[PDB]
């Protein structure tokens, strides 16, 4: 599923991401935009052989099991394919664990390089939330 901007914002808000660990909703929408272009089916391979999955590009090195990342962890206790669903519940719940692991949203390279220090509230302007 390719989400609309306000559609995604409303779904992230319903799943409790607005101000989760102090990150306003605009941060999460900005992160999703530059991680996946709002596409739940997005995948990308990393140099070490791991793969990033879904709207928030969650990594198989630590967070999910894709059967092709030997020696890795599955801290969200899910198959990585679950992160590609049109239902974003698994991505949001796993994202909550990542952002809580001490590094905050700096875990997402696109957020640090393209969202951090900008006017992230612009990403929810116009939405009925
Ligand atoms: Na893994």
């Amino acid at each position: 599923k390719v989400f609309g901007r306000c559609e995604l914002a409303a779904a992230m808000k319903r799943h409790g991401l607005d101000n989760y660990r102090g990150y306003s909703l605009g941060n999460w929408v900005c992160a999703a935009k530059f991680e996946s272009n709002f596409n739940t089916q997005a995948t990308n391979r990393n140099t070490d052989g791991s793969t990033d999955y879904g709207i928030l590009q969650i990594n198989s090195r630590w967070w999910c099991n894709d059967g092709r990342t030997p020696g890795s962890r599955n801290l969200c206790n899910i198959p990585c394919s679950a992160l590609l669903s049109s239902d974003i519940t698994a991505s949001v719940n796993c994202a909550k664990k990542i952002v809580s692991d001490g590094n905050g949203m700096n875990a997402w390279v696109a957020w640090r390089n393209r969202c951090k220090g900008t006017d992230v509230q612009a990403w929810i302007r116009g939405c009925r939330l």
